[PDB]
């Protein structure tokens, strides 16, 4: 925006991953039935509301670039450490899965306003190890 002579910072700190919580999920391709199984297990350390209070988290799960309706977990009210314990199934033949990307996005449910996103992350199908169940914690990223 300018020569950048004045500024200080701060800039390195602003680049770091924000503490927006983490989501544990699992993933397995069922070659018998030809479907992708996704386990939305639990989230931890979701951020407290600006001025105290807990959020009402739920997770949207879907595949890009597919235009189909997103799956959603139940809403867990007033908790920053929800255990979802839900499984979703995507009926997609393996051959068609390679170019897709799984997205998991945690939102804060509200009945009277747009639901604020808490954070999200993506899992490209082309870097998943289909020979073993995948299970990991992922830090939620801004957006
Ligand atoms: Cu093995
Ligand atoms: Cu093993």
């Amino acid at each position: 925006g300018s020569p950048g002579i004045g500024g200080g910072g701060g800039g390195i700190l602003d680049s770091m991953v924000e503490k927006l919580g983490k989501l544990q999920y699992s993933l397995d391709y069922d070659f018998q039935n030809n479907q992708l199984l996704v386990g939305i297990i639990q989230a931890a350390e979701l951020p407290a509301l600006d001025m105290g209070g807990t959020s009402d988290p739920y997770v949207k799960v879907f595949l890009l670039p597919d235009k189909k309706k997103k799956f959603e977990t139940k809403v867990h009210r007033k908790t920053l450490n929800p255990v979802f314990n839900e499984q979703f199934t995507f009926k997609v033949p393996y051959s068609e899965l390679g170019g897709k990307t799984l997205v998991m996005a945690v939102y804060d449910f509200d009945r009277f306003s747009k639901h604020d996103i808490i954070g999200e992350f993506k899992v490209p199908m082309n870097t998943v190890d289909f020979g073993h169940v995948t299970e990991e914690w992922r830090d939620l990223q801004s957006a």
